[PDB]
């Protein structure tokens, strides 16, 4: 296993300037503290200067392994499973321009609120309708890899738990697609979560560390240990990626305390 920070940027139309400062900034942080890579999420790459981003990863020897959309949704509205198909449409068309960029450094890309909600639709409509646009996605790209994250009922109504994904994954059939599980979500949505993982198995693409609270993983009163046994047990071998609110004490001191209690429990098995 290797670990990944994920790191806040500005959006680059809103501020160009503070995109490449704070990418520059937790780039720095991450390889200081030790981690082996960073993710990033942007809502529209077509505004951001991806050579100069290449040259600063390679510059610090650090991969980007992950992007996330979930901005796209946020503040564009645009879901994969929009009622009104020029959304969907431009949905895809969105997630097609993180694809290109994700291609340049081997990246992973998350499909989370980009999928949109079930807007007062049945989940078995909302499920067909993203499956379309999965597989127009799969169709559209010839190298990138997608991972759905799973997320609790707060932040949306379709797909909150692991076996809601593997269901879909089932029906699109593509090793293209995988699984992004996060503790914080898992926290609330999953029953066991050391069986849910072994349901995962080799599906589990990419995985979210942040603790109950979504603090520093140490910071709440998550149980990563039996995490981390399951983890070994399905030779996870992938990245553990910190997505975590900046605390306790900032976003330096949360990013090497969720270093630091996930070092020790690697290093231990
Ligand atoms: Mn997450």
């Amino acid at each position: 296993m290797k670990l990944s920070l994920v790191i806040s940027t500005s959006d680059a139309a809103f501020d160009a300037l503070a995109f490449k400062g704070d990418l520059r900034k937790g780039m720095e942080l991450a390889k200081r503290v030790g981690y082996q890579a960073v993710e990033i999420a942007v809502r529209d790459p077509s505004i951001v200067d991806w050579n100069e981003v290449k040259i600063l990863s390679e510059e610090l020897n650090l991969p980007i392994c992950a992007i996330g959309t979930g901005q796209a949704y946020l503040a564009d509205g645009l879901s994969l499973t929009h009622p009104n198909d020029e959304i969907r449409k431009k949905a895809i068309e969105r997630v097609v321009k993180h694809t290109e960029v994700a291609g340049m450094f081997g990246a992973l890309v998350i499909i989370g609120l980009v999928r949109g909600r079930r807007e007062g639709r049945s989940y078995e409509e909302t499920e067909e309708l993203f499956i379309e646009s999965m597989k127009r996605l799969l169709e559209l790209t010839e190298h990138a890899k997608f991972v759905i994250e799973p997320l609790n009922r707060y932040e949306t109504d379709f797909i909150n738990t692991i076996d809601d994904a593997l269901r879909i994954l089932r029906k699109i059939n593509s090793n293209r697609v995988g699984i992004l599980a996060d503790t914080f979500h898992m926290n609330i949505e999953e029953v066991n979560i050391p069986e849910s993982l072994k349901r995962a198995g080799e599906k589990l693409y990419h995985f979210h560390v942040a603790d109950s609270n979504r603090w520093a993983p140490g910071c709440g009163h998550f149980d990563f240990r039996s995490v981390f046994n399951t983890l070994k047990e399905i030779g996870y071998n992938r990245y553990v990626s910190v997505e975590c609110l900046p605390l306790p004490g900032g976003m330096e001191e949360a990013a090497e305390i969720a270093f630091k209690t996930l070092k020790e429990l690697i290093i231990k098995l």
